[PDB]
């Protein structure tokens, strides 16, 4: 487990809850891991990552955090908050990945908060090669008088994903004597969350089937990225990881950041039926998957399914009327 | 010996909140303002983005269920935090939710009209009815209740902001957490909270008169003047104390200077507070309630308004979502 300094951003373990109404409607035991409920600026999965990341950034004596992502990036929002909380500067590199002109995407939702957090924001046409474009930026800042720290896209680095390894610890304990868990669903993006789970859950709950719903890439393009982190995480944790990574690509429809009916139906469903807010870019699509999953008997057995609510809610106000 | 409350447990409460919300020190802000400042994070709540209104609903909806109601009715501004939370609890529990909304600032700005809280209401499948003003809420709600009643349904009415004698029990019980958290940990001197539909302020004033009698409790009005507000708070204090089998003699304190043009209109002073807390501590306040309250807390220190120099606890009552509603302006 430990030798990696983590910061305390989350406090108590996030609640795990049963979703009786949804369960009864779908005809399956469904549980929810509430990682959206977090003290820091509306919270999210990204924070568990930043707990290790920023801890490290401080060891480096950095006075600035740099990172990149979509305009409505949950990661940037959380990063920028943590920054402000701690007194670090935050430079953010953003791309408009869907090529929209809609006011609310451009200024509202997450993006709006970044301004409140006094984030230094730079635009670019695309993040064709992030790690390089970030390093380009870092060094320019390194020059301007700032001692940075670079956080990868989505905070998905070997170290970052440590958050979700530790997450599995909570998850298994919470389920001890309390639930006979069969499957776990989580959105698979920048990969670190999925990966961290896969390492932790191989070692803590080896019988549990772990499904990732791709939000951007196909199984083809995604699987390698996940496996890479799995191995690296396992490497640094001094463990071995032999678990197969599972992924379903059918649910991200037009592509990253574009909303599908299938996913949007899942948002309306969970809000109306359970009073929980998903989001149109990540959790909604993941949930749409979970739903169609039961529909097509895709999971290993009939038993309990745990959905990892990774947050993202604020995006709702950004996506508001459309496009 | 958190005891004089004891009698304070004949009211069935639902469990929406779980663990006690975190109380935190605000080191950067403190150091900046030159005062020990603590924050009670009642915005951190599992239910649909959370808020103070939920601690109220914990008693209110519990009661609604005892009545066997299958519908909750309530009213407020378009961007009402209370309606959002009410409608959520509704959907979670499987009750219908009818909401009576007014546009209280007379704006035409898209984002106020459709975004922020109002947006979520649609996701929660809230039955929504518009009116020109809530000139007399209790009556306009009952008018609505009985029309629903006679379509063959079972409706429970929740006052504006959930501020009834019962509702405010949530914040009586909140006082318990607060004092328990500060035990040996902080020598608390003042508490600041927004004072609106009154229940939250009131509940605190009873609980804190009995649990921390030395603590000065300040309410920053967000809609009315000291003149018009004080009676409404005193009424709830007494009704609450009545039903809790206690006596309440504590003076209620109120500062009206900070709501500027009126309820739901943002002032510079208040927004300055939003930017300050976001940038300096990474906490999000809101432009209708918490911001203004905070603006008050700040100007308070500025004018030596509090009794002494000591620690101030700020009650973060939530409201954040309103930010995306108020977005570019008006």
């Amino acid at each position: 487990l430990t030798r990696f300094p983590r910061l305390e951003f989350i406090g108590a373990p996030t609640p795990l809850e049963y979703l009786p109404r949804l369960s009864d409607y779908l005809g399956r035991e469904i549980y929810i891991k509430r990682d959206d409920v977090t003290p820091i600026a509306m919270g999210g999965n990204k924070l568990r990552k930043l707990e290790f990341l920023v801890a490290d950034a401080l060891r480096e004596g950095a006075d600035t955090l740099i990172t990149a992502g979509a305009i409505q990036s949950n990661h940037v929002r959380q990063t920028a908050a943590v920054a402000a909380k701690l007194g670090l500067h935050c430079v953010a590199l953003l791309e408009n990945p869907i090529g929209t002109t809609a006011e609310n995407y451009l200024t509202n939702g997450n993006r709006l908060l970044l301004d409140l957090f006094n984030t230094q924001i730079e635009m670019c046409d695309a993040l064709t090669d992030p790690d390089a474009q970030l390093q380009t930026l870092a060094t320019r800042i390194e020059a301007q008088g700032f001692r940075p720290y670079v956080i990868p896209v989505g905070g998905s680095s070997a170290l970052g994903a440590m958050g979700y390894v530790e997450s599995a610890l909570e998850i298994a304990q919470q389920c001890e004597e309390v639930v006979g868990l069969s499957s776990v669903v989580v959105a698979s993006g920048s990969a670190g969350t999925h990966a961290g789970l896969a390492v932790g859950l191989e070692h803590l709950m080896p019988d549990v089937e772990l499904i990732g719903v791709t939000v951007s890439r196909s199984v083809a393009e995604q699987k390698p990225k996940v496996i890479a982190l799995q191995q690296a995480i396992a490497g640094q944790l001094a463990l071995t990881a032999t678990a197969d990574i599972h992924l379903w690509d059918d649910y991200f429809a037009p592509g990253y950041g574009v909303p599908n009916d299938a996913g949007m139906e899942a948002v309306k469903l969970l809000a109306s039926l359970e009073g929980v807010l998903l989001d149109p870019v990540y959790t909604g699509k993941a949930m749409a998957g979970l739903i169609d999953g039961i529909s097509q008997k895709r999971f290993n057995d009939d038993g309990p399914i745990l959905f990892i609510h990774t947050g993202g809610a604020p995006a709702l106000f950004a996506y508001h009327p459309h496009v």
